[PDB]
């Protein structure tokens, strides 16, 4: 088990996330093959991926932990199986409103394999290895980014075939989860849990960060296609996720002195998201559109710069076997915060503004967080 411990491990996540059809199923829902309404895939399938993503969060990373990790990640192979099964068949919306249920619940043993490293190996190469899987999931989703991309646009071949191979990888990867081995009043504990590990500062500014840094990255990740909305879309997508990959790993590889040069880390590239979306933002002239590319490319790799040391030190931080839990509730507050700025300002009731503006809140958003830090930065310093 010398190698099937990380270099298994990676090798599974990158399989895990190659779907090829996966960014092609709303077209597919559209097209003659499985031909449905316009609005339905709008007012019907979309609410309930997004509600049923909490209301199925809600109990996985509660029991994620409790089952050790395997049965979850079994488990996001066979609801992807069934959700390319359901869209093969089709039949009703009602298929289809199951097929994104199904896909909500794959959606949370993303949080279930991010916990699974850490109670892999041993607490000394967290970091190496946090690196090694976020690399490799990140080279997973670019590698299904552009496997279907070339498919479609090159190969011209279908949103059926497509499908069919993405079922195909989705069945590999199943088999390659059936041989992940397995790690060896609950709720009270884990709450007890929960408000002593609080405490600690490692788990405190990490969790701080994921529940908004992760929710403004979604934010802006989601208005930048609304604003895009293209062969310069999916190719800039890609690149960030390439990108990202690179940053994972050499954040991964990188050593630095932590609780001393951390919360100032924070702070900069906190600082470097922040502008790069002020660029994003202020950004129209027509011989302009690579400089926006490149700024979104650099932010997506600022971003997962920090996502393998916020998991590492999260893990390293905690007293108990249950990182599951601490990375399911940042990942469910960071939803929820998103859902609230949502709801406040993008709102019609609320205070709606055009995306132009929606990337001015969220500019100045990244500008008070990186500010925030920075000030964090300052005062516990200051009282060395
Ligand atoms: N084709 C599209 N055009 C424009 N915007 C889109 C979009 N597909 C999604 N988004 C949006 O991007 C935001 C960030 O996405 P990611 O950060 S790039 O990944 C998100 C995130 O991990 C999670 C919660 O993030 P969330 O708060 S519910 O908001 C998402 C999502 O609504 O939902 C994941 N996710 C992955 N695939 C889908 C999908 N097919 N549908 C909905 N969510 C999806």
């Amino acid at each position: 088990s010398w190698r099937h411990l990380v270099c298994y491990l990676c090798f599974y996540g990158f399989m895990a996330q190659i779907r090829p059809g996966e960014s092609f199923i709303t077209p597919y829902l559209l097209g003659p093959d499985k031909q449905f309404t316009r609005e339905q895939v709008t007012n019907e399938i979309t609410p309930v991926l997004s509600y049923s993503y909490l209301a199925v969060l809600v109990p996985v990373f509660l029991l994620t932990d409790y089952l050790r990790y395997t049965p979850v990640l079994l488990l996001q192979g066979l609801s992807f199986v069934s959700v390319w099964l359901l869209l093969l068949l089709g039949h009703s919306v009602a298929h289809m409103q199951l097929m994104e249920l199904f896909y909500s619940v794959t959606m949370a043993a993303r949080i279930a394999y991010s916990s699974y490293i850490f109670s892999l190996v041993r607490p000394a190469r967290y970091q190496r290895v946090a690196g090694y899987s976020r690399a490799a999931v990140l080279l997973g989703v670019f590698t299904s980014s552009v496997l279907g991309q070339l498919l479609v646009t090159v190969g011209r071949v279908s949103f059926s075939t497509l499908n069919y191979i993405s079922l195909a990888f989705l069945t590999f990867s199943v088999v390659l989860a059936l041989f992940l081995k397995r790690p060896k009043s609950v709720l009270a504990r884990m709450l007890r849990e929960l408000g002593d590990s609080l405490r600690r500062p490692q788990l405190r500014l990490w969790s701080l960060w994921w529940v908004f840094n992760s929710a403004g990255y979604y934010l802006v990740v989601y208005y930048v296609h609304i604003l895009w909305n293209r062969v310069y879309n999916w190719a800039a997508d890609a690149a960030s996720t390439l990108l990202g990959a690179i940053t994972s790993f050499a954040a991964g590889f990188v050593k630095i002195r932590w609780a001393r040069w951390s919360k100032l880390l924070i702070a900069g590239v906190t600082a470097t998201q922040a502008g790069l979306v002020f660029l994003l933002a202020h950004t129209r002239h027509p011989s302009s559109i690579w400089l926006c590319y490149a700024a979104f490319v650099l932010f997506r790799g600022s971003y997962q710069f920090l996502v393998p040391i916020a998991t590492f030190q999260i893990a390293s931080s905690l007293s108990k076997e249950l990182c599951a839990l601490v990375f399911g509730v940042n990942t469910f507050f960071a939803t929820i915060v998103k859902t609230i700025i949502t709801f406040i300002v993008s709102d019609v009731r609320g205070l709606g503004l055009p995306v132009r503006k929606q990337f001015q809140l969220y500019s100045v958003y990244f500008l008070i967080l990186s500010i925030i830090y920075f000030l964090g930065a300052m005062l516990d310093g200051l009282r060395h």
